[PDB]
């Protein structure tokens, strides 16, 4: 083989499999050729960003990567040295999590790689029956189930998930099952195993609390299993602890916009006590007020020390998590200056009751047609809303920086109030002729019009018109994201659960088939799902 | 959406007033909606202390609501 | 023709420096007029900060729309 | 806005091709580095035996068809 | 502005003998489903005078396709 | 939940035309009620309404022969 770097590792064999010559291949392998051989140079490993082309390292997953039936079949089934199926890379991933690996989703590619993992997976039983192949787990511990789900390959999960295989011997691989069968309907039962939960790489953790870099996180909850399972957890309980948490923040910003109501207006607090109901109420609602606050700022630390985001996906993502935690920001430096003897703790104060009462958008997802229409507030907000600001500020501050330079010795004069005075036009009570401190009338006029067809009626109705556009193109983006959210909200109140529940599980342990490769019977926590087909009689 | 955010600022606003003709959620909250109908004053007071607050409380109700929320309905109207 | 109809940008920062000069040689020639030009030219210039956004997909892609508009819906509207 | 996202996406290439060029023709300062592409041998064999080097430029591509 | 000729030269790619030197698309190495291709570059990046980016961009403004030629294959990503 | 299937239900059900006709020979009665409530409405329990006769079972199982 090569000693060279770039291709340390590479045998004749994996040449003859690569040039697709079959009596090549028969011939290497006939003549003692090593079938476990890694090829293992820096041409063959990951890092797209280089020139090169990952497939596992080994001639076996070579053959499979490259859509190869006849070669695998061969190399697993030669007189002269089988390959072992379980072999393992540098990397730990062995024929089927290379398989994963090279998956991109497109349509051939998802063709090729679903029919070689079957044919692979169905191999691998005929010749160690005894072998749970799909349990192996790389270096990274992820089998090839969770890798799947880690790296967005939607077109190999949406196979798995949902996998179906009739042949005999062969039907325990099957993930999807028919309990029994009456004429158009017959009711489906699906794996659920390593999906709900598993304690290490659950595909339902692993896609929601990806880090926003995953091609496909919002599409891969669509598939036939994840959404009538989390739906149906949904319906189970989290509807009921999700609506008692909406209540409970209600109340809490009641009380909050209570107490700050009423606060005392003389000056220096903290405020003595008047030994009267009102105030008793007033001291009451502010603890809980701080409370609540406290409480909110360590969710804020749980979630940051239980993520750990890497510096950019606590920006691009999870914004609630940081809306909520700056609110609790705000109330503990109000507490901080009330304390402190500092009027501004009322500053803080406002702040987070403003940021309270708007986080209070958070709770929306749980109602399909509200939260849809909150997630498009989050896009318009990150998409038009910041190109408009950037373009309508830039005009504005030009404007005023232009009037101001006009102004002489007014009311005026300060690039703030003419900031402000250039403001009022973009929310139909700009003035016109709101000062005269000048010369050059004709000047103050035509930057004053210029301004208001350049922003007022140029850039406010193109925002209108390319926000149609967005919400012409981000419905089903929308729904997607949306149902994330409701996702990552089962998650999190399924992993809180307060009260040790034992019913984590959906359906039951019932017998799909209860042929293993012993004589023993499979339990396998299914999910059922009811369909009907009027075709296939 | 609108009413949720008008009362979130309009109780931020009445909280910061202290001692003035509106100091009550009534007037605070005709004060923010006559933004919606292109009629907010945005110097309808000045009987508070830290003016860079109030500002910055109804120029945020004001990139909020007037600007994305109701050129946002006629977005979604023109959808439906 | 092509002065006009394309190449914008040019027109544009080339106009700002014109008034710029005018309004030096206003300043010199002891003319209030120069406030004038210097108020007209600051204006231009801000206004010539987005030519900057080319460079930047969504910002450039923005701006080239933001063109378009002016050209083609602005014009005839104002008309 | 329907019909100019295209358009516009062209235009705005257009406009950054022209600063690409601009800055290239302007360039202050003698580099040579603008030569973007590197001397690659593409043949080797004109209808002579000589050899050619073309300064190609490399793309990457990737099919799952035409094995 | 005939982008239909541009396009089909930029890449074009003859498979015979004694003429593959005229083509302009190269594959230098190809793998399973890997495989690397070489755009010429001759009169696109520089030369004398009429390099086709430059005749592209400075162009009068009357040719047709002067915003679509761009983006053929080697002008954009060269361009990138 | 089975409730009054008889052998000729389940011939119709497998679509053996065969054994649809030996039951018939041997006096099946073609008027017998499945009155299961796995026969019936209310999807929330599985099942499948057919209108409870074994012709009309045939009827909505597109078995145009036995009907
Ligand atoms: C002074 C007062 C100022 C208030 C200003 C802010 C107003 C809006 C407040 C609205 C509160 C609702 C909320 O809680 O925040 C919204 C975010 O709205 C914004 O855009 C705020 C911009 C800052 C939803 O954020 P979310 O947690 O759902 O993030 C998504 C993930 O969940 C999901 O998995 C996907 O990865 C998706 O790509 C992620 O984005
Ligand atoms: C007192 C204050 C008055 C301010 C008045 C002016 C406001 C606008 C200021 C906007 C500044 C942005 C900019 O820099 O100018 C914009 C032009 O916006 C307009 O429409 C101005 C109408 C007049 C882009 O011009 P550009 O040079 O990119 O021209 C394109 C070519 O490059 C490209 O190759 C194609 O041929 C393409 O078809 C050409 O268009
Ligand atoms: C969508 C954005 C629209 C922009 C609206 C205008 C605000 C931008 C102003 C930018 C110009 C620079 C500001 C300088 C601040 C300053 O130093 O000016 C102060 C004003 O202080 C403030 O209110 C701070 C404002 C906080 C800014 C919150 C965004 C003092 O002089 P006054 O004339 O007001 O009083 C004088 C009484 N004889
Ligand atoms: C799209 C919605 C936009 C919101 C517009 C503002 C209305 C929301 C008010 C909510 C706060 C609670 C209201 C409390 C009523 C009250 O007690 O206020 C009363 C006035 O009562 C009323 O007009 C009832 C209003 C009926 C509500 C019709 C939606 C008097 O105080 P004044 O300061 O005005 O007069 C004092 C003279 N010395």
């Amino acid at each position: 083989s090569y000693t060279d770097s770039y291709y340390k590792g590479q045998t004749a064999l994996h040449i003859a499999i690569e040039r697709r010559n079959m009596t090549l291949v028969t011939l290497l392998v006939e003549n003692g050729a090593d079938v476990q051989a890694a090829a293992n140079g820096d041409f063959f490993k990951k890092t797209k960003g280089r020139p090169g082309f990952y497939f596992g390292e080994l001639p076996l997953s070579l053959a499979a990567c490259t859509n190869q039936l006849a070669i695998v079949k061969f190399l697993l089934q030669n007189s002269w040295q089988p390959a072992d199926i379980s072999a393992r890379d540098s990397v730990g991933n062995t024929v089927l999590h290379a398989l994963v690996e090279v998956a991109d989703n497109t349509v051939d590619n998802t063709k090729f790689v679903t029919s070689m993992y079957n044919e692979i997976l169905i191999l691998g039983a005929k010749l160690h029956p005894t072998l749970k192949l799909e349990e192996i787990t790389n270096r990274k511990g992820l089998t090839p189930l969770a890798l799947a789900a880690s790296s967005g390959k939607i077109g190999v999960l949406a196979y798995i998930l949902q996998r179906e295989i009739h042949e005999p011997e062969c039907r325990h691989l099957s993930r999807k099952f028919t309990e029994w069968a009456y004429g158009p309907v017959h009711s489906s039962l699906y794996d659920l195993s390593c999906i709900d939960t598993c304690e290490k790489n659950s595909v339902l953790e692993v896609i929601a609390y990806s880090s926003s870099e995953t091609p496909n996180r919002h599409d891969m909850l669509l598939v036939e299993p994840l959404n009538r399972l989390l739906q149906d957890k949904w319906d189970r309980f989290v509807k009921r602890i999700f609506y008692f948490n909406f209540f409970v923040y209600c109340l809490y910003m009641i009380i909050f916009t209570a107490a700050a109501y009423y606060r005392p207006v003389e000056g220096l607090p903290p405020y003595k006590l008047k030994n009267t109901v009102g105030d008793y109420f007033r001291v009451t609602g502010e603890i809980l007020s701080v409370s609540g606050g406290v409480y909110f700022f360590f969710r804020g630390i749980q979630y940051f020390l239980q993520r750990r985001p890497s510096l950019k996906s606590l920006f691009v993502d999870s914004y609630s998590e940081i809306l909520f935690f700056v609110q609790s920001l705000f109330m503990l430096v109000s507490v901080v200056l009330y304390f402190s003897q500092r009027k501004e703790y009322v500053a803080s104060m406002v702040f987070s009751l403003a940021m309270g009462w708007t986080n209070m958008l958070y709770y929306t997802r749980g109602f399909q047609q509200m939260g849809i229409y909150a997630v498009m507030i989050e896009k318009m907000i990150l998409r038009d809303l910041c190109r408009f600001m950037f373009v309508y500020l830039v005009f504005l501050f030009g404007f005023s920086t232009a009037v101001v330079t006009l102004i002489e010795d007014g009311k005026y004069n300060s690039l703030y109030s003419t900031c402000l005075e250039l403001f009022k036009f973009t929310i139909g009570m700009g003035d016109l002729e709101f000062t005269e401190n000048y010369d050059f009338k004709a000047v103050f006029i035509i930057l004053l019009l210029a301004y208001v067809i350049l922003t007022y009626i140029l850039l406010l109705n193109m925002l209108i018109a390319l926000m149609g556009e967005t919400v012409n193109k981000i419905a089903q983006e929308s729904k997607n994201i949306w149902k994330l959210q409701r996702a990552i909200t089962i998650l999190d109140t399924e992993k809180s659960f307060l009260k040790c529940m034992r019913k984590a599980f959906r359906s039951g342990k019932l017998l799909q088939v209860g042929f293993t490769p012993d004589g023993k019977d499979d339990y396998r926590w299914c999910f059922r799902v009811d369909e009907v087909n009027w075709t296939t009689w």
